[PDB]
């Protein structure tokens, strides 16, 4: 048994290429390690991200695993294991705010089932926030979360994410609100030490279930050996030793 995994490429750190063109990244060592536990073979295939889809039904390959977002309009193609790592959300603001002084109570926020206390913290983040000015790229999740649990807070609208990156810069806002994938490594960089992450590390609700290894809906048994190979990578460590690895933090599902 042997299965063709598609990848982008083009996707640092869940998937890229290293200096002699090899696919390699989170998606690529996650991958080599449940096909192990599966006890089948694994090839890494390049594949531009909008044929990805088509080109899995076509049968050019037998899973996608880049960095895939599971959704309800991919859903309606393709099925999708369980999570494999979760996508979690954060709030940028400048270093020296007063915003990085809030104590941060429930360092992971996930939005679906929402407890009392992790709601006490939301509604606390969100008071502060009422005096703020925030921004956001429109379209975005972040956008709809603003807009849906955070309405006592005025907003503002950017085309992409690097404008509102540079208006917070300008100080022409406050405060934002994107992914942790683009927070932490643009915050990593020295001539970015003036901004910071902070609040809590959200994930669920309007920013979605996280990334799924993508399948031909017909392939039951493919998503059921996924299944277990993404629950015993949870189990054993795997997924959080390969998140801290790739990341620098823990995104790793609950089993």
């Amino acid at each position: 048994k042997s299965i063709t995994i598609a990848t982008e490429g083009s996707y640092a750190p869940y998937n890229f290429k290293d200096a002699g063109g090899k696919l390699i990244g989170f998606d690529i060592d996650l991958g080599n390690d449940l096909c192990k536990r599966m006890n089948i073979e694994c090839k890494f295939v390049e594949q531009a991200w909008d044929g990805i889809i088509p080109s899995l039904t076509a049968g050019r390959y037998d899973a996608i695993m880049a960095a895939m977002g599971i959704q309800p309009a991919r859903e309606k193609v393709i099925a999708f294991s369980r999570p494999y790592l979760l996508t979690p959300m954060t709030f940028l603001t400048t270093a020296d705010s007063p915003l990085l002084k809030t104590q941060v109570a429930i360092e992971n926020l996930p939005l679906d089932n929402i407890t009392p206390e992790q709601k006490a913290e939301l509604d606390k983040f969100t008071k502060i926030f009422e005096g703020v000015k925030f921004g956001v790229q429109a379209g975005t999740s972040h956008e709809a979360f603003m807009k849906q649990m955070m309405p006592s807070v005025q907003i503002s609208t950017y085309d992409t994410i690097d404008n509102v990156v540079m208006d917070l810069k300008a100080g022409r806002i406050d405060a934002s609100l994107a992914s942790v994938s683009f927070l932490k490594p643009l915050t990593d960089k020295p001539d970015n030490k003036d901004l910071k992450m902070f609040g809590p590390r959200m994930t669920g609700g309007l920013f979605g279930k996280g990334v799924g290894v993508g399948i031909r809906k017909e392939d039951a048994d493919l998503k059921a050996l996924f299944d277990k190979a993404i629950d015993a990578a949870i189990a054993d460590g795997t997924v959080q030793k390969l998140s801290q690895q790739w990341f620098g933090y823990d995104a790793s599902p609950k089993q």
